[PDB]
């Protein structure tokens, strides 16, 4: 096992930028391999007292291995920083090809959601923590496959997304906000919006105010516009249901006809 530091890399031109430390492209200087560094400073982990969290978390990353989560290949730390070697992705964000395209195609569409209900069926199985997923967590490789990234819980990506306000909401499904406990189902329903989303270029439950976003989450309140087909109806349906133990299984989303139809990915 190699014991990493700082004069080992290359560092390029920042990724991001918050108040808990930046993050670089860089090259590792003798295999010239491309890779991000994010640095966190630890005056900042402990002032928000998740150094723990952020340590139990990056722990848990580096042990996983699946082709559509972000790779985090080793970590180091020197009096003031703590320094992660990422996995870099080298096509962007799918919040980035969202704005690029202004919405989907079926077949993209239904390759990412297979991508990601893979993704998500081996977080279950390895009981990952993570946040609700959005678009700007999911990032694209060399091949143009999806990557989920930034999904702690400890720091948050100092990320620019521009729309609206934190722009969170529109993802969180009813059993979170209407504060009961909620279990491995959430994604089911984080599903449902991504595949809307990426079809449509907005998510369902969009509303000018928060107030009207909370009760139109509530309620199960969305409507497909003309051109949203009748398998794609179908599977978003299912996933959108207000009671969780009502949403399907990984399992079914990845057997759904209109992704076996779709999906590049089989
Ligand atoms: O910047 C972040 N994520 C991020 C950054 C840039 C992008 N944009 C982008 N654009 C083009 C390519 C590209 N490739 C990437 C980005 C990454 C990782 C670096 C950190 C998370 C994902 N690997 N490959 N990213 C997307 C996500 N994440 C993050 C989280 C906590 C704290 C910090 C900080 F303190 F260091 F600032 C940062
Ligand atoms: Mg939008």
């Amino acid at each position: 096992k190699r014991q990493w530091a700082l004069e080992d890399f290359e560092i390029g031109r920042p990724l991001g930028k918050g108040k808990f430390g930046n993050v670089y492209l860089a090259r590792e200087k003798q295999s010239k391999f491309i890779l991000a560094l994010k640095v966190l400073f630890k005056a900042q982990l402990e002032k928000a007292g998740v150094e723990h969290q952020l340590r139990r978390e990056v722990e848990i990353q580096s042990h996983l291995r699946h082709p559509n989560i972000l790779r985090l290949y080793g970590y180091f730390h020197d009096a003031t920083r703590v320094y992660l070697i990422l996995e870099y992705a080298p096509l962007g964000t799918v919040y980035r090809e969202l704005q690029k395209l202004s919405k989907f195609d079926e077949q993209r569409t239904a390759t990412y959601i297979t991508e990601l209900a893979n993704a998500l069926s081996y977080c279950h199985s390895k009981r990952v923590i993570h946040r609700d997923i959005k678009p700007e967590n999911l990032l694209l490789g060399s091949a143009g496959e999806l990557k989920i990234a930034d999904f702690g819980w400890s720091v948050h990506a100092p990320s620019s997304r521009r729309d609206t306000l934190c722009g969170t909401l529109d993802y969180l499904p009813p059993e979170m906000i209407e504060g009961r406990m909620h279990d491995e189902k959430v994604d089911l329903w984080s599903l449902g919006v991504l595949c809307y989303e990426f079809l449509v270029g907005k998510p369902p439950f969009e509303a000018n105010t928060y107030q009207e976003t909370y009760k139109r989450i509530s309620r199960v309140e969305f409507t497909f516009p003309d051109f949203v087909t009748e398998g794609a109806r179908d599977l978003i349906s299912r996933l959108l249901k207000h009671n969780p133990s009502q949403r399907p299984m990984l399992r079914e989303v990845l057997e759904h006809p209109w992704i076996t139809a779709n999906s590049s990915k089989p």
